[PDB]
C-alpha cells in the first residue's frame, strides 16, 4: 500500500511559498458527454427493464440485490413484490390515512394538461413539443384528497386540466411517526437512513433527499424529465391503488438530451420538458419503459434520466440514497462542478459532505478512496491559499466556528457552496443575519471587500488532521 498524496504539512508548506509544483491547479472543465460509443442500432432502443422478483422477506435481504441495483449497466431496477414480501403496510400511506393524520398538511399542486399516451402536445393539439407547462400553487392534504376522490368518482361516471399533488413533506417524525417507522423494515441499501448511505453523512437535513417526500396523483399526473440532484440514486415505492408508467434513459446519454433541450430552447437542468420519443429513437437513444404496480420499488441509478406519469389513481413515496461507491461519488462531484459552471445550485454540498465522509467512513476501495482524498487535497489547498492571501492583504479573520449540525452555507448571489471562509457584509454581520457570499461575488462589490469581514468555521489544524487521518482502510 502506497500513499500518493502529500502530507497536510507539505501542502501547507507549498502554500507558504520558482519552486516545483505539488499538483496541476488547472483542472479540465466539466462538459456534457458526447453520444455514447459504440452506438446502438434501432433494434436495441427499447430494452427490457432490469427486474427483481421478490417472494420472501429473506429474498429482499439477499446481498446480491445491492450489487444488481448499483451496477452501472442497469440504469433502473424495478423490484417486484417488494411491499408484499416485507409485509409493508402501504395503507399507512393511503390518502384516507394521510387526511386523518394531518389534514392541514401542505401540498404543492402542479396544474397540468392531461396528455395522450406517451406524447406531449402544445395546448392546441397541433404539434408535439418538449416544453410541458405547469402552474405551481398550494393547498392542504384534505383539499387535495377531496379532488383525488372526486376525480375518481367522476371517472366512474381539446385537453382537460388535471392537478398533481407533489412534494408533500414527510420529514417531521412527530407528525408521521408510524409512516416513517414502517420504512425501517426495508433492507439497508434502500433505507432513508443508514451507515452506507452518503446522504446520511451530510450531518443535516436535505429536504426530499435524506427525508421522505409523498406524491398524490390522478391519471395523467406527470413528473417531467430530469436527473436527480447531484446524480444521487432515487428510491420510489408506489402506494397504489393504481399504476405508474416510467421512462428511463441511461446516464451516458444525458449530453444528447441536453442538446435536444438547447435546440428546443429549453433548459436541461432547470426546465420542465417531456421528451418526444420519436426524437429519442431518431438519435439512437435507448428508452427503458415499464409499469410500476402498487408495492413495486423503483431504483433510479446514479445520473439516470427519467420521467413518470400516473396511469391510475395512486400515491408514491420517494427519497434519495448514495451508495458508498466510486461511480456514485464520481458522478456527484462531476454534476457539482457542472452546476458551478451553469450557476445552478447544488442541493448536496459535496465539499461539506466529503469532509464529513473523511471524518466518519473507513473507505477500503482504492478508487473511491483516491477520489475523496483528491477532493480533500484540492479544497484543503484552496482554503490555505485563500487564508494566506488574506493575511498577506492584512484583512483579518474572525473566528466564527459552527455547531455540529449546522448546514452548509451557499452564496446569496450565485448559490455556490461556501466552505470554511464566509464573506458577509458589515450590515449583515451587524444584524447577525450573516448573508453569506462567495469570494467572487463579494469582490464584484468591494475590490478589497470594504463592506466585508470573513468568518472562519474550521480550525485549519482540524482540517489538516482530518486530511492526514483519512487513509485507505483494509478490506
Ligand atoms: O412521479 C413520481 O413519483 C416521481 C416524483 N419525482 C420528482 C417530482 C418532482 N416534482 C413534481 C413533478 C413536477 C411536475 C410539474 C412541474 C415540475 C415538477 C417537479 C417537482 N421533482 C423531482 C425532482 C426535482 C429536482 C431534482 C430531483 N427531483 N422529482
Ligand atoms: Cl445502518
Ligand atoms: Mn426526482
Ligand atoms: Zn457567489
Amino acid at each position: 500500500s502506497v500513499s500518493i498524496y502529500p502530507s497536510s504539512a507539505e501542502v501547507l508548506k507549498a502554500c507558504r511559498n520558482s519552486n516545483s509544483s505539488i499538483l496541476l491547479d488547472k483542472c479540465p472543465p466539466p462538459r456534457p458527454p458526447s453520444s455514447p460509443y459504440p452506438p446502438l442500432p434501432k433494434d436495441k432502443l427499447n430494452p427490457p427493464t432490469p427486474s427483481i422478483y421478490l417472494e420472501n422477506k429473506r429474498d429482499a435481504f439477499f446481498p446480491p440485490l445491492h450489487q444488481f441495483c448499483t451496477n452501472p449497466n442497469n440504469p433502473v431496477t424495478v423490484i417486484r413484490g417488494l411491499a408484499g414480501a416485507l409485509k409493508l403496510d402501504l395503507g399507512l400511506f393511503s390518502t384516507k390515512t394521510l387526511v386523518e393524520a394531518n389534514n392541514e398538511h401542505m401540498v404543492e399542486v402542479r396544474t397540468q394538461l392531461l396528455q395522450p399516451a406517451d406524447e406531449n402536445w402544445d395546448p392546441t393539439g397541433t404539434k408535439k413539443i418538449w416544453h410541458c407547462e405547469s402552474n405551481r400553487s398550494h393547498t392542504t392534504i384534505a383539499k387535495y384528497a377531496q379532488y383525488q376522490a372526486s376525480s375518481f368518482q367522476e371517472s366512474l361516471r381539446p385537453f382537460k386540466t388535471i392537478k398533481f399533488g407533489t412534494n408533500i413533506d414527510l420529514s417531521d417524525d412527530k407528525k408521521w411517526k408510524l409512516q416513517l417507522h414502517e420504512l425501517t423494515k426495508l433492507p439497508a441499501f434502500v433505507r432513508v437512513v443508514s451507515a452506507g448511505n452518503l446522504l446520511s453523512h451530510v450531518g443535516h437535513t436535505i429536504l426530499g433527499m435524506n427525508t421522505v417526500q409523498l406524491y398524490m396523483k390522478v391519471p395523467g399526473s406527470r413528473t417531467p424529465g430530469h436527473q436527480e440532484n447531484n446524480n444521487f440514486c432515487s428510491v420510489n415505492i408506489n402506494i397504489g391503488p393504481g399504476d405508474c408508467e416510467w421512462f428511463v434513459v441511461p446516464e451516458g446519454y444525458w449530453g444528447v438530451l441536453n442538446d435536444f433541450c438547447e435546440k428546443n430552447n429549453l433548459n436541461f437542468l432547470m426546465g420542465s420538458w417531456w421528451p418526444n420519443l420519436e426524437d429519442l429513437y431518431e438519435a439512437n437513444v435507448p428508452v427503458y419503459r415499464f409499469i410500476q404496480r402498487p408495492g413495486d420499488l423503483v431504483w433510479i441509478n446514479a445520473g439516470t434520466v427519467h420521467w413518470v406519469q400516473a396511469i391510475g389513481w395512486c400515491n408514491n413515496i420517494a427519497w434519495n440514497v448514495g451508495p458508498l461507491t466510486a461511480c456514485q461519488y464520481k458522478l456527484a462531484v462531476e454534476r457539482y462542478e457542472w452546476n458551478k459552471l451553469q450557476s445552478v445550485k447544488s442541493i448536496v454540498p459535496m465539499v461539506h459532505l466529503s469532509w464529513n465522509m473523511a471524518r466518519n467512513i473507513k473507505v477500503s476501495d482504492p478508487k473511491l478512496f483516491e477520489m475523496i482524498k483528491y477532493c480533500l487535497l484540492r479544497t484543503l489547498k484552496q482554503c490555505q491559499t485563500l487564508r494566506e492571501a488574506l493575511i498577506a492583504a492584512g484583512k483579518e479573520i474572525i473566528w466564527h466556528g459552527r455547531t455540529k449540525e449546522e448546514p452548509a452555507h451557499y452564496c446569496s448571489i450565485c448559490e455556490v457552496e461556501v466552505f470554511d471562509l464566509l464573506f458577509v457584509t458589515n450590515e449583515s454581520n451587524s444584524r447577525k443575519t450573516y448573508i453569506v457570499h462567495c469570494q467572487d461575488c463579494a469582490r464584484k462589490t468591494s475590490g478589497n471587500l470594504e463592506n466585508f469581514v470573513v468568518l472562519e468555521q474550521y480550525k485549519m489544524e482540524d482540517l489538516m488532521q482530518v486530511y492526514d487521518q483519512f487513509t485507505l482502510a483494509p478490506p
